[PDB]
């Protein structure tokens, strides 16, 4: 089929992932765990010593770390430092599928000059992924400045009236006619999954 | 006591003769009066009743009276995202001028083509205050906010396609951009924005 | 710089003569232009002004210009749930073809009668991308998503009975289906979906 | 009357259920406890040793476990493993009322072939109960494929934009013209109650 | 394979001739067909096209075909809160009868005057199923639910004053009443309620 | 003026109420504390030994318990046992203001016969106060059966789709033409305050 | 049994002849009847049918019958925020008078110019009950509530600009003001407010 | 530039603020920390002993406390004592930027006479800042009584139907034609930032 396996680390218990990981990882393409608790990564180190963990990403993969299967790369960009978790969740997921990924972090619209410094890197990426929370303006900015496919991920980070990310989700929908397609809140996985399919062309 | 304010009438709540009954009752102070949000038909039956009255179709407002020079040399900037927001922006611009301010309009400056914003950034930054008006693309307030170090009044507009929610999303996004002096007002309320912007300009 | 894109005009924001003032001003590049979401009356007063223009009533769009061969041999699939979503789907299909793509339409493929989906599954799966369009029954994006291993752009539609919320529920359900490459766009935004789908098809 | 008794395990205190269970279970049809805390099942074992507990269902019944009062059975189907709690809450409630119930678990639309494998069992059930959370598509699928009464239960399980189950509740309402009638979020009890009445015909 | 169901057409999505093109194409099975939610003008241009067709203005539905005896001796009860819910209730009643059920209507049984409910409680309780229909006063489903030990399908209606939210509150209240067999359907969906109620009546 | 004093027990700290209670209760009409924590009632017993506490009401009054200043009484009615807290919050507040109050508890619409048993008491009360949460039908029922002023209080108690009491608030508004006026969620104080004014006529 | 209440008909739910069929059927008790929320056209076709009927255009209500003296000497106060709330307030005032109460109207008492409230505060405070009616500026209920020690029934109105949400925000703000006897009713429900206010006035 | 630096105390970790404070406070205008945890103010005292902390404001500034750079002052007014936190958050932020600020606290509409006692002070302030939560009526009152620029801040404080401050945000928007411009919930920083710009004219 070509796609690795993926589970639901937050939806399952501390060991149901490992009870089915051995029934699902019978020497096949590497495994992926999304939404894994920072504490539950320690309660499973003795069960799988050959496991790597990404604290910022809250994801863990046990197996092969593939190589670039395409000369083009995906660009993950984020406005503030508060969205770095869901950014790395998308980054390591786009890495498991076998796509080189370039990280462009802390590039909010409050400092728009920071984007034009890294615009040459963003424009030369087969797909780009915009991440935002409070006032998801970054999507509209990169959408009108980059004529390449963009995936938008809203984040639940923020305080009052952000509505746990709902008001960023509505922003990036309202600027979709610029080449932007948006997925669900905190769904860095679904963005990198779709971005991988577009990059694997 | 009056502190130098022109008179304002809500043109949508009154009938075609109730507003001319309040204009001719105020036609003695020599200070210009203003009427907001009145339809083109609400004025068409008035042109014979008020020969000394001028109407702005795009702004949907009417002002009648001798309008003297601006009270302050500073100018406020009315920034618009797309062509579909020209009504509300002109509603704010024509009412901002009536209170006695100079106003430099900066229209069609959406994020779709940000270079248009950097073209007129010098005019926007050198203004006492800036009023941002945007609809489906509520991002414009965030961009201008972080690029100007002067007060900003954001005004969402109801024009948009689906999920624009008659400008409700534009309201939330402008609210979540209160970083570098962003301040939002009600939906479509170009007047109240220019009301607050006139006091800041004439501090 | 232009990278090979046809021209697009928002037909709902302009008047009947403002769009023919922009068509004849662009009638020199020989590259076809497009106009989205213009009413049948907004075109009826134009047929004498543009003899070389064709209109799609179901799509509510107008394209004028010599349309050459497709730029890529791949084809995108426009999948529709019910007969009531034919407008938006055709809006996406006719604009997806203008950018220079082949498109194989797959209509009336609702979950009410899933066998109709398994009938044309071979055509849908062998396409470079797939655009799903659904209204009250937002489930179609979820089913096609888990059944095709190609990118999918979901487009909710406003048509529906009560609680459909002008397609708002269809938006939420398509958003909660981002498993196997599902990606949603704005309500009724068949154009923006096909805009993104054209770049993925011509990577 | 024919119906057993039922209480509100989460709405009452640790012993108000037992203070009224003896005033209400004076040797009558078996008793039922909905929404009972996993901890409070241990603080009441000494008070009623003849009590059975279902951890997955979070329900406990003290008395007779009846037999099938009708040759037909009710089918409880669920899309993912995250809805198994409210599924078993409905399953054991349909069992107390005296209806045989067939469980068809982990049958999401992401793997639609899993449903057609068990479709012969679902189609031959006097009533079926669909359970879903994220993108409640399963209801519409079974509704258009099974010409038998369907009850729909939305679940609060899920992350962003699921709105604690609200966005599944709206989905199954919008496909009611296919023989689907939907109840409240996490209300596995009300679904099995109605499904029992339909089965007891 | 068909299991004994009459044919149904969504009269709101089609044009005045598209539904008569589907009626005459089905005028060979001798099994009656049904059309829901078609306007009185959508039928007025049809009376010459279908002499063997009967229309129910209050129900906004049309049925054409030889309608035989009921399939089961049991009867379902259609309970209505106020006079303003007669349209949707009759939409459910006329479609519930077409599938081959007897139906005993119980109208104007609002909580404002609960004695009217206790008057016809004997008729309601002795029915195989009961369909409750209510608008601003969504409480009726809760009262009947706790008073009958038979399945109940609740149907909210969009009619109401402010805060009724086109029947959205009626939907929530009927949802929070799932105690004694209450089960809610979509807004105004009298058909789908009667569709489910026909299968329960003919178990 | 005639009205006792009232504070905000949940909005203030453990002793700001007592720091201002002595500046506000300089030998005047009795004092009232709304929304007081069950734990904070113990951290203040040494500061005011002449204080009475109502655990169910989560309110405490320090001073005179007045007598009926009017021969008529207010009736507080509640559908289920889960609304008894906010019911007693209204009951003891209507008692401080000097109105006799009759309690009619556990009278849901699921057992409508329980209401007609106590309808003779409800109908003879100058004001009545309906309390409800899940499916606030009780208000509409008593409103159409009692031609006397009714105050409606929605409660935050309930599970899914109750929206922390929001969906009961909308119900009792939609049946206001029957002599019903509704206040805020869990605002038993504001109901008894208004009911007192109507009774003190 | 009737306890002294006039008759009330929902004028919006019935047709132009159904309400005159209920008026002439009640034209024998000599007790006046009332009809709420009927349009000016719904009465224009009635003036010949009921010569002994009077209509209130601002209130959109019609009352027919010999109206005797007030039942109690106390008076209720109907307080209005702006000129745009005169319809609903008059709907409450004319129905409050029909039940047999004196009512002292206090109009145009918005927070924009609070001195107008302190001018007529003596009249408002000395009333048995007070009904507050406000739209976009829902603050008026909070101000009057803390300034009068008599029961208050708040009534939000649907009139407003953006974000007023057809008076939904006015409903929330009046709900969050339940401090000194504030009690809110449904949107635009001036009748139900006056229904409750008549029982409190005649305790 | 003229503006001091500001961080996000709640969005960062216990020391990321200090890891970048020394890279950002290389002997420049004073530093500002918004939304700082009451506990995290103690875990950083050994790292910066020359730091002052405002418990009510939940903000801490390390450096110069400037002097009035303009003879006019900003007025922060609040209705109840429950909004004093976000009030002091705005007060100390307007103080860092170099504006004298006058505090007018506990001035709700329930006691409107308290406002007219301090109205002479409010009217003589180049900018005023209204703070409110439950029934944000105070903004409309001061807006119609003060012909000077007003900034409105809604607070998340309150109970039922306040919707974590959402229903105050909608109130002050609906009275913007009186010279009122409103910012986000609990955003005392953004209000004082804008109020400073207006005062620095
Ligand atoms: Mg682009
Ligand atoms: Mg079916
Ligand atoms: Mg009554
Ligand atoms: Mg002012």
């Amino acid at each position: 089929n070509g796609f690795p396996e993926v589970i639901y680390g937050a939806g399952k218990t501390a060991t149901q992932i490992v009870g089915i990981v051995q029934a699902l990882s019978q020497q096949t393409l590497p495994i992926l765990t999304t939404r894994l608790s920072a504490e539950k990564f320690a309660a499973l180190q003795p069960a799988l010593p050959t496991a790597v963990y990404h604290a910022t990403a809250q994801c863990m993969t046990v197996g092969e770390q593939p190589a670039p299967k395409t000369p083009g790369y995906i660009a993950v960009v984020t406005a503030g430092t508060s969205d770095q978790p869901v950014a790395e969740e998308a980054a390591v997921t786009a890495e498991t599928f076998g796509n080189r990924v370039e990280r462009v972090y802390d590039v909010g619209v409050a400092g728009i000059h920071r984007l034009f410094a890294k615009l040459d890197v963003i424009r030369g990426a087969r797909v780009v992924i915009v991440i935002a929370g409070m006032e998801g303006a970054l999507a509209s900015v990169v959408g009108g400045l980059v004529d390449k496919p963009v995936i938008a991920v809203p984040t639940s980070v923020g305080y009052g009236t952000s509505f746990q990310g709902m008001t960023a989700l509505l922003t990036m929908l309202n600027s979709c006619a610029s080449g932007i397609t948006v997925v669900n809140i905190d769904n860095g996985f679904g963005a990198a999954y779709s971005a991988s399919m577009v990059n694997q062309m």
